[PDB]
């Protein structure tokens, strides 16, 4: 209630402090990371790499993160506890479903789905006993049969748990119109909901109108951007060529237009990526070395060099995570 | 060859016996039966019932099963291993790809899905140090371009290590024809090649023409020609309208044209099945009831009964799996 699950067990929300609240360690499939590391160097490369950038991070002021990596990402939550006890980084796992369910995932009903979920979340991951802190969802703008499912399940999961839900969507297909109907017709609060990667899109109507019915915006994939690389088509369509300062001026934006609280900030960033074509890590490491520590370094002395208090900064770092997170039925 | 990969380590030829050759402990998912248990009861629950189905074969003659569960079927095989040991039955496991790649798989050029199936059939599958002994792939209609990829993958694979391949086709569509091409032109001898669920077709033509060209044929799937279920909506495109005794009469009829050294007979059984409908698994073992026994208390006696010689049936259940399976690079 006041305490959310890491992967270390419980921690209270006072300990929880600057949160990046959309992030992955290894963004992969189900089994992949196990049936074969060596894609990554190997686990032990890959655990280093990430307990490095988590220390980098914790140096510029990250307490925690949020991994949003689901079942069918790949996460393999005994990496994440090894790798935030070793960076002593806090890591809040996920449940729910991203954009690759296997079979044995897509051919089960809501009701199925929603007891998966509440197991991830009320009695463990597979046999680790660690237990999601957050619901994860993905929709690709117009909610397929199946997505509306999980985002049902998810609904009814967080209303038994009091856990959030954080969602992927295609801003500039305004893909959280869609997805918090369904949330509000299984009566979910807007208030227990993240809509990802909305700085994706330069519509403000869109973001403000979210905003003002308390739906928490995702502002989080700041340092995506392949100006430079335009030469890199892969790249270009993972990335987009909008600029990190234009992504930021949107949380200017929108603390412009009074809706400070509704803010998330996060690089979305990772240390491993099988889900995409070979040695995308090169080229997003070197389009971002600052890696997770791209919002503490680059981002917030941006945003108070364009006149945003400290405070309003440390509100929506601290204390909105704070609010979101924390268990609220 | 001479000494075939177990999940429990290496065996000789002659330790094979009566081996089942396309068979599954669970069809499932990637990182599924971990995540997600209680979907099949509990793990123990479905390792019990495997062992209980394994000793039942094991009693019915079998002494080797090879499950052809791939990565993206959600094999697991430290279970593979507690069952092994606890039913006594050799189990021979699969690498490839089977119809449910991931993003992380489907993204890959065939140079890396060589490296994969390498890895797991040279080095050990996950961090179990268990080989696979067989490399299963799948294919649709006339072959996607990454089902392509796969082939010649497996191919590759099978060529640095003579472990064989075995596939999955739409009988119906002939895709054995599709895959056999994709083969040859790797380089790939047939003889190191079962085309499965071959039975599937009553096109005797297809299958013959096959077998000619030195492909094993797998005939695989005859009790899943089910009878009785036309009212359920799920149970056709699984399971069958045939007999599975009209299933069992091509393996006669190539015995009868001379390619008894080509064929293999299997149940395509499972023991747990998340990858389908819920309960799928109750209506398949209503309406089989002996699983993997099938093969040998249903179809040897069939067949023994249509003037079959003992000699033939044990040169097909015995002596072609382990000519399939012996790791072999001579034709
Ligand atoms: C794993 As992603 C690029 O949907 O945040
Ligand atoms: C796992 As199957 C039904 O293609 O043999
Ligand atoms: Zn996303
Ligand atoms: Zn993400
Ligand atoms: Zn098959
Ligand atoms: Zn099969």
């Amino acid at each position: 209630g006041d305490r959310i699950n890491t992967v270390r067990g419980p921690i209270t929300i006072s300990e929880a402090g600057f949160t990046l609240t959309h992030e992955h360690i290894c963004g992969s499939s189900a089994g992949f990371l196990r049936a074969w590391p060596e894609f990554f160097g190997s686990r032990k490369a890959l655990a280093e790499k990430a307990v490095r950038g988590l220390r980098r991070a914790r140096a510029a002021g990250v307490r925690t993160i949020v991994d949003v990596s689901t079942f069918d990402l790949g996460r393999d939550v005994s990496l994440l506890a090894e790798v935030s006890r070793a960076a002593d980084v806090h890591i809040v796992a996920a449940t729910g479903l991203w954009l690759d369910p296997p079979l044995s995932m897509r051919l089960r009903s809501v009701e199925e789905l929603t007891q998966f979920f509440l197991r991830e979340i009320q009695y463990g991951i597979e046999d680790t006993g660690i237990r999601a802190g957050i619901i994860k969802v993905a929709t690709t703008g117009k909610v397929t049969p199946f997505q509306e499912l999980v985002l049902r399940a998810a609904a009814r999961a967080s209303l038994a748990t009091g856990v959030p839900v954080t969602t992927h969507t295609a801003a500039s297909q305004r893909g959280g119109e869609q997805q918090a109907a369904i949330f509000e017709s299984e009566g979910l609060s807007p208030s227990r909901v993240c809509i990802g990667h909305s700085d994706e899109t330069d519509d403000l109507s869109y973001l403000t109108a979210l905003a003002a019915r308390g739906y928490l915006i995702g502002l989080d994939r700041i340092p995506h951007s392949a100006i430079g690389l335009e030469d890199n088509a892969s790249a270009s369509a993972l990335l987009g060529i909008r600029s990190w300062q234009t992504r930021a001026l949107l949380i200017k934006a929108l603390i412009d237009q009074g809706y400070m609280k509704q803010i998330l900030v996060s690089n979305d960033w990772l240390f491993g990526f099988s889900s995409y074509v070979t040695n995308i890590m090169d080229v997003m490491d070197s389009v971002n070395p600052d890696g997770m520590a791209f919002i503490p370094l680059r981002v917030i002395p941006f945003l108070r060099e364009k006149g945003i208090p400290q405070e309003t900064l440390a509100g929506i770092t601290v204390t909105n995570p704070a609010r979101f997170l924390s268990p609220t039925l």
